[PDB]
């Protein structure tokens, strides 16, 4: 798909049997999802945004189905105001900016 | 041009005679630049990101040359960790996501 940017670029994603929408975000290095049950071990991490820092749980080798495409990578889970698909996964769906 | 996302998508921008780099950011509604001297009236505003909220100065009808091409729009100025070109200006340079 080609997507213009007049609206927020949301896509549907499926992770660990659960469905949600997330923003395709070229300004994000990492992928961050709202508090959810992901099974297994994790690592404490903190991410910095525009207003300061946020504590998250880092989960590795997570399967993400993004617009149906299957990719695997690191997902951060915590009290984010928006689910964000960052470049770590965008590269895996062949995402480019064109202008 | 087409830009892949293995690295952060920085572009050179020129605003009020000053040069800087900024992130092309599909996850940003608005454009925010580090503290700089923009002449003229402004409006107090707060933007909410990850980590919380940040106070900014809102400047309207500002000319921005993004990768050499001219657009006009609102720019927020404040203590941002990164200069960010948001969708308000991305739409004006015909920016699309392709995946
Ligand atoms: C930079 C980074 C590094 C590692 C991991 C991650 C997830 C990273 O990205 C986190 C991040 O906040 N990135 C921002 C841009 C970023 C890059 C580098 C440093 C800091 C930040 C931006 O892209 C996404 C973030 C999402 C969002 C948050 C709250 C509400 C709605 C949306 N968007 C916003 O903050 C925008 C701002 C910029 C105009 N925003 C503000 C309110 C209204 N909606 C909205 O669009």
């Amino acid at each position: 798909p080609q997507i213009t940017l007049w609206q927020r670029p949301f896509v549907t994603v499926k992770i660990a049997g659960q469905l949600m929408e997330a923003l395709l975000d070229t300004g994000a290095d990492d992928t961050i999802l709202e508090e959810m049950s992901l099974p297994g071990r994790w690592t404490p991490k903190v991410v910095g945004g525009i207003g300061g820092f946020m504590k998250v749980r880092q989960y590795d080798q997570i399967l993400v189905e993004i617009c149906g495409h299957k990719v695997i990578g690191t997902v951060l889970v915590g009290p984010t105001p928006a689910n964000i698909i960052g470049r770590n996964l965008l590269t895996q769906i062949g995402c480019t900016l064109n202008f």
